[PDB]
């Protein structure tokens, strides 16, 4: 088959694993890029965020695909998406999807473990989808042949006043800003 399509960046570059990029909203006006906050009871594992100031980027991260080999990040394709920089968590800033018992919403946590495709992992894995001119973040994890994941785009979801990330009906439309 033919590879899918490389996500390009801002600038019209093909993202690539191992560089920090900013997530950005291209709807303007409500907030920032893509961050980490601790939301709820404890301070830690951080969720993922975006900013509330539209001025800031947020925190940089990278996108690390499935097939360890491969370089360029690419639509279509399971990621490990992890922030760059250190926290206040021992806990990884690595993105995994978590099920909420109180609200029903599938939100996105850290505290992912790196790797090892397949059940064990299956809630730590991303996919970028084309959107219009932009683009969606999506989980649908393929990395588990007899698994049943739950699916959805990625959308904005606000719980105790922060602008959350959940499965949601309406997809966040977003932008890949090389940091």
């Amino acid at each position: 088959e033919s590879a899918p399509d490389p996500v390009l960046d801002t600038e019209g570059k093909q993202l690539r694993s191992g560089v920090d990029y900013y997530i950005l909203p291209v709807i303007r006006g409500r907030g920032g890029g893509l961050t980490l906050a601790s939301t709820g009871n404890e301070n830690c594992p951080l969720d993922v965020v975006q900013e509330q100031h539209e001025v800031s980027n947020g925190l940089p991260l990278t996108f690390t695909p499935v097939n360890p080999k491969k370089g360029v990040i690419r639509v279509s394709t399971d990621h490990n998406i992890k922030f760059s920089a250190s926290t206040i968590c021992v806990q990884s800033t690595l993105w995994k999807l978590e099920y909420d018992e109180s609200s029903g919403q599938r939100f996105v946590t850290t505290g992912g473990v790196e790797g090892n495709p397949g059940r064990e992992t299956l809630d730590n894995w991303f996919k970028i989808e084309k959107y219009e001119d932009d683009y969606k973040l999506v989980f649908c994890p393929t990395v588990c042949d007899f698994c049943k994941p739950v699916c959805g785009d990625i959308g904005i979801y606000i719980q105790n006043g922060y602008r959350r990330l959940a499965l949601s009906d309406v997809p966040f439309k977003v932008m890949f800003k090389k940091a």
